[PDB]
């Protein structure tokens, strides 16, 4: 059995998983399950992350997935307000597709037309070194179908080239001080470097009243409180290439076995409940005051997801973000 027959069993046999799982199960990357599919239903794109994501604002609004193992991010949007570079680019859009991008993880990129179901979905997907998906962009209704095509076939090469994977990868006392004199939120990455510290060190490290555990059933909690009350809210989801970050208010929340959704018009969660090993609170100061933030791990320290309170420069978070939080269990 070739790489391709092997994926076609093992969809026959397990018709309920994502491609990243059946990946799992035949003990490869998606890539190169992804890969192997090339001249089946996906074709090899030229590559370049960036000269890609440029491309992307010709085709309007499409929807954009990033995930981990353990969250999964869909949103509505369109590549607009570009700011690209190698180690921290952004695409910009506050409510709508606002990613953070680490450019110099991306690998390789495929589109893929499959027969599904539903329909026929088209996508661009992006691979990282190690060919862990990055992030997709699915064509949807509204999406400008001639420049979608001129995209492909301006990207699409006939050279499949074998994938280049690559092999993985202060005291208590000062680090509390240097959080509680910390003046902007992105600070924190710079405590975690210089102090050689895990967010979960870190959080050990400081105060209970900067940083503390609350019950793991509080992800579901919060998301409900949020979607009878109707503030806006921000949920973060990554993985090491890609930030993607949803800001808005969460119309319906729905649990399906050891997963919890939230399902809006423009904005897809789903989360697996059921891994959610430690649920932190933490505030950091800022200028405009405390900003309080629900951040989720994994077992190993993966981190899940992260969930703050609408805010803008100069503003402060709500003060109904801070109540709902207050509703939380302090394990």
């Amino acid at each position: 059995k070739s790489i391709y027959e092997q994926y076609l069993q093992a969809k026959a046999d397990n018709p309920g998983k994502y491609a990243r799982d059946l990946a799992t199960l035949m003990g490869i990357s998606e890539a190169e399950l992804t890969h192997s599919r090339v001249s089946h239903d996906a074709k090899r794109l030229k590559g370049d992350a960036r000269a890609l994501l440029a491309a992307l604002e010709a085709v309007g609004e499409v929807k954009a997935i990033t995930r981990n193992t353990y969250a999964v991010h869909e949103q509505m949007g369109r590549y607009e307000n570009q700011h690209l570079n190698g180690h921290a680019g952004l695409i910009l859009n506050p409510r709508n597709l606002d990613l953070r991008l680490f450019l110099n993880q991306w690998a390789s990129a495929f589109t893929l037309t499959e027969e599904t179901r539903h329909g026929v979905r088209h996508s661009i997907q992006f691979f990282d070194h190690q060919g862990d998906a990055l992030h997709k962009v699915y064509v949807t209704e509204q999406t400008d179908m001639p420049a979608w095509e001129a995209l492909l076939a301006q990207f699409i090469t006939t050279e499949n080239p074998e994938l280049q994977l690559e092999p993985l990868s202060a005291t208590d006392e000062a680090v509390d001080a240097e959080w509680r004199a910390m003046t902007d939120v992105h600070q924190f990455f710079q405590l975690l470097k210089r102090n050689n510290l895990t967010r979960q060190q870190a959080f050990r490290a400081v105060g209970n009243d900067l940083a503390y555990q609350v019950d793991n059933s509080s992800l579901t909690q919060l998301l409900n409180i949020a979607q009878q009350e109707q503030n806006e809210i921000m949920i973060f989801v990554g993985n090491r290439g890609c930030v993607q970050i949803f800001t808005g208010m969460i119309e319906k929340v729905t649990p399906h076995q050891d997963w919890i959704n939230v399902f809006n018009q423009r904005f897809t969660l789903h989360l697996i409940e059921t891994t959610i090993a430690e649920s932190w609170i933490t505030r950091k100061p800022t200028k405009d005051g405390f900003v309080t933030s629900l951040e989720l791990f994994a077992a190993d320290g993966t981190q899940i997801a992260q969930l703050y309170g609408q805010r803008t420069e100069g503003q402060p978070e709500q003060t109904q973000w801070r109540d709902q939080i207050a509703r939380l269990n302090n394990k």
